[PDB]
C-alpha cells in the first residue's frame, strides 16, 4: 500500500489559519507508521515545531499547532521520514487569522461580477490582500469524503480577475463582502471559503443526525421548480463541508432556504436549528476541541422574489429561520445572529428577481451580527420588534409596544390581524392609528369579531427596496416580519 505524503486539500500557499485562543489544526496523508514533522517558519526561523506518526489503515496524520498572534506571513512545512527516506512539503504566505466558511444556496453561491457597482466592488482589493479566498467545487457524494474531491478556487489574494470570475462560480458576494466588512472593523487576516450551490434544500446540507433529529421523512422524487440542485438527503454535506470539519474555524455564515418553500417546509424550524447544532458539535469534534462548540453562525433571512399572489411559503421560511421567534440568538438557536434582506427586492435582476443585486446591504447587516455575536461588541443588530401588545378592544385597537424605537411610514396594509366570527377566521389589514415613539397603535375596528393574532410584512414581497413601513431611526435595520397569537 502506497500512500503519497500530502497535506489535506484545505491546506495551500496563501491561507489563513484560525489564531489564538485555538490552536490549528494541520492534517494530511502518508505511509503508515512514518513520523511526520510539522514546522512553523517565519522565513528561516523556526517558531513551533509539532511531531506525530501516521496512522495504519486511514494513512492519515495530524497535529494541532499551538496558538497563533494573528498576522504573517508564515510558512508550513512537514517533513515524512519512513526508514532512510525524507519527503517534504511547503506552503507559503500563510496567516493567522480568522476563517470563516460561506455556505447555501444561489444568493451565497452568487460572485462579485453580479452585483450591483460590480467594477468598482471587483476593483476595491488593494487595502484587502489579507482577506484570502477560497472556492469549493460544486461535487456531490454519497458518502461522507474525508478530503475534498476539488477546489474551484484554491486560496489566494483577492483579485478582480477571481472574485469575478464567472457567473454563479466564484467569488462569493456575500462571503467576500463580509469578510471585507469583518476586515475593517478587525484589521487582521480574514480567510474566506465559499461551498454553496444553487437550488439545493437544507436536508443536502445535513448530515444523517440533524435529519434524524427532526424525523425528515425518506427522500422520494425530489426535484421541482424550486429544487433544480442536488437534493439527495446528506449529498453536499458528504463532499462540500464535512471534509472540511477538522481544520479549526471561526464561525459559518449561511443563505439558503429558497428551496424549502415547498420540500419540507414546515420542517425547516427543526432542520435548521439541528444543522447549526450538528456542524458545530462535527466541527468541535473534527478539530480537536479547537473550533468552538458554539461556534458563531450567522445567515440571511430569505429576500424576495416576484412570485404568485397566493404564495405564502417565503413567509412561512423566514419565521422558520428564526426557529419561530423572529429573531436570533434565541433559546433554541444560542449564538446565532440574522440579516434581514425582504427589502432588498430587486425588479430589474438580470439573474431573475430571485437573485437580487445588492449584496452589498446583505453582507453590511450579516457584519452587524457577526460584531456583536461573534465578537462581543455592544453593536445594534437586531432590528425593532414588538416585545409585547395590548388589546383594546372596547376602543378598537392594538397596541404594539417595540424593543427599540421606530421610524414608521403610513402604510396600511403592512400589518394584518386575524378576525374570527362566526367561528371562521380571516386576515384583514389592520391601519395605522397613532404613533410614539416605542408604541404603534392599530386600528382594529373592520373586525367584528374577536382578534386571534396579528401579523407584519407577511408577504413573499412585502416592499420595495429599502421602503419597508418600519425601520429603526438611526441602525438602517428594518423591522423583521413576525406573527404573534393573542393570549
Ligand atoms: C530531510 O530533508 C530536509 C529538507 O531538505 C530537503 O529535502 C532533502 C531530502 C534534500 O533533497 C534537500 O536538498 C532539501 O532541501 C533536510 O533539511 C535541510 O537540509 C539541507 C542540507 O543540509 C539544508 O540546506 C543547507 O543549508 C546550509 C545552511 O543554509 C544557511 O546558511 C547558508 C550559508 O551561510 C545561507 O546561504 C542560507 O540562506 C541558509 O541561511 C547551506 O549552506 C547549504 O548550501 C550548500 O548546499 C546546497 C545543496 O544542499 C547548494 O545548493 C548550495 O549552493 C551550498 O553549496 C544547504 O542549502 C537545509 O537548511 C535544511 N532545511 C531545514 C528546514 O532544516 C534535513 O536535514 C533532512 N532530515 C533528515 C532527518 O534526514
Ligand atoms: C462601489 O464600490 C466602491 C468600492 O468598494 C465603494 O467605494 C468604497 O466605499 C467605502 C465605503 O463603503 C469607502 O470606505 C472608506 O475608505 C476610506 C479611505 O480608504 C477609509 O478611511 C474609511 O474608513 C472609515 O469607514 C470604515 C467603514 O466603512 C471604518 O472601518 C473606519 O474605521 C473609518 O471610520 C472607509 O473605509 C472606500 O474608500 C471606497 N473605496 C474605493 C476604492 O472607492 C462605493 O461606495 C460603492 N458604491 C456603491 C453605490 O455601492
Ligand atoms: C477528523 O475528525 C474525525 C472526527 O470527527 C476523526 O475521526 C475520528 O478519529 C478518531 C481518532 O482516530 C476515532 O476515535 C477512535 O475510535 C476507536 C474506535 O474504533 C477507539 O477505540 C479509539 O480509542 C479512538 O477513540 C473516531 O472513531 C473517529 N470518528 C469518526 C466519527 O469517524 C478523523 O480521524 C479526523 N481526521 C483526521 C485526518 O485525523
Ligand atoms: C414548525 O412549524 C410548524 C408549522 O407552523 C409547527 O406545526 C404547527 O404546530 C402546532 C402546534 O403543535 C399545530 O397545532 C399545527 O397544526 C402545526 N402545523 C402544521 C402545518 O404542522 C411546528 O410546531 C413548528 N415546530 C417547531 C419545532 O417550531
Ligand atoms: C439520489 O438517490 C437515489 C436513491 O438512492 C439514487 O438512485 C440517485 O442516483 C441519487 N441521485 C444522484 C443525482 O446521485
Amino acid at each position: 500500500k502506497l500512500v503519497g505524503f500530502r497535506f489535506a486539500s484545505y491546506i495551500n500557499n496563501y491561507m489563513v489559519l484560525q489564531k489564538e485562543p485555538a490552536g490549528a489544526v494541520i492534517w494530511g496523508y502518508g505511509t503508515s507508521e512514518a513520523t511526520v514533522t510539522v514546522t512553523l517558519y517565519r522565513d528561516q526561523e523556526t517558531i513551533m515545531e509539532k511531531v506525530t506518526s501516521v496512522k495504519a489503515h486511514s494513512n492519515s496524520w495530524m497535529v494541532v499547532l499551538d496558538p497563533m498572534k494573528p498576522g504573517g506571513p508564515y510558512e508550513v512545512m512537514a517533513q515524512q521520514t519512513f526508514g532512510k527516506t525524507n519527503f517534504t512539503l511547503r506552503v507559503h504566505d500563510v496567516l493567522f487569522g480568522d476563517v470563516w466558511l460561506c455556505s447555501g444556496q444561489s444568493n451565497m453561491q452568487m460572485t462579485v461580477s453580479q452585483i450591483f457597482n460590480a467594477t468598482r466592488e471587483l476593483a476595491n482589493t488593494a487595502a484587502y490582500q489579507s482577506v484570502r479566498i477560497f472556492s469549493v467545487s460544486l461535487i456531490q457524494a454519497e458518502q461522507e469524503l474525508e478530503d475534498l474531491a476539488k477546489v474551484d478556487l484554491q486560496w489566494a489574494k483577492p483579485t478582480t480577475e477571481n472574485l469575478g470570475h464567472g457567473i454563479f462560480q466564484y467569488m462569493s458576494a456575500v462571503c467576500w463582502l463580509f469578510g471585507r466588512n469583518l476586515y475593517d472593523t478587525l484589521q487582521y487576516p480574514i480567510g474566506l471559503i465559499s461551498s454553496s450551490w444553487g437550488g439545493t434544500p437544507i436536508e443536502a446540507w445535513s448530515s444523517e443526525r440533524s435529519l434524524k433529529a427532526c424525523g425528515v421523512p425518506t427522500q422520494g422524487f425530489t426535484q421541482s421548480n424550486s429544487v433544480t440542485g442536488p437534493s439527495n438527503h446528506s449529498v453536499l454535506w458528504n463532499a462540500m463541508i464535512h471534509p472540511l470539519h477538522n481544520m479549526t474555524l471561526k464561525g459559518v455564515i449561511w443563505y439558503q432556504g429558497e428551496s424549502n418553500m415547498n420540500f419540507n417546509r414546515d420542517l425547516y424550524n427543526c432542520t435548521f436549528p439541528a444543522l447549526i447544532e450538528d456542524w458545530r458539535q462535527t466541527f468541535h469534534h473534527g478539530s480537536q476541541g479547537q473550533t468552538e462548540r458554539f461556534f458563531p453562525f450567522g445567515f440571511v433571512q430569505l429576500s424576495s422574489y416576484l412570485s404568485a399572489p397566493s404564495d405564502d411559503t417565503f413567509p412561512q421560511i423566514r419565521w422558520h429561520q428564526t426557529a419561530d421567534f423572529g429573531y436570533v440568538p434565541n433559546l433554541r438557536m444560542p449564538n446565532t445572529f440574522m440579516a434581514v434582506a425582504m427589502d432588498l427586492c430587486d425588479r430589474k435582476s438580470p439573474f431573475g428577481s430571485i437573485h437580487p443585486r445588492d449584496k452589498q446591504t446583505v453582507a453590511y447587516r450579516l457584519h452587524l451580527g457577526a460584531r456583536a455575536v461573534a465578537y462581543g461588541e455592544k453593536v445594534i443588530f437586531q432590528g425593532p420588534l414588538p416585545e409585547k401588545m395590548e388589546l383594546l378592544a372596547d376602543k378598537g385597537l392594538l397596541n404594539l409596544m417595540y424593543s427599540q424605537e421606530i421610524q414608521v411610514q403610513r402604510q396600511d396594509k403592512i400589518f394584518e390581524i386575524s378576525c374570527c366570527s362566526d367561528h371562521q377566521c380571516k386576515w384583514l389589514p389592520a391601519p395605522m392609528d397613532a404613533f410614539s415613539a416605542q408604541t404603534l397603535t392599530l386600528s382594529t375596528g373592520s373586525c367584528h369579531g374577536t382578534l386571534a393574532a396579528v401579523r407584519y410584512a407577511w408577504a413573499t414581497w412585502p416592499c420595495e427596496y429599502k421602503q419597508c413601513p418600519i425601520y429603526h431611526p438611526s441602525s438602517t435595520l428594518p423591522a423583521p416580519p413576525f406573527i404573534a397569537f393573542m393570549t
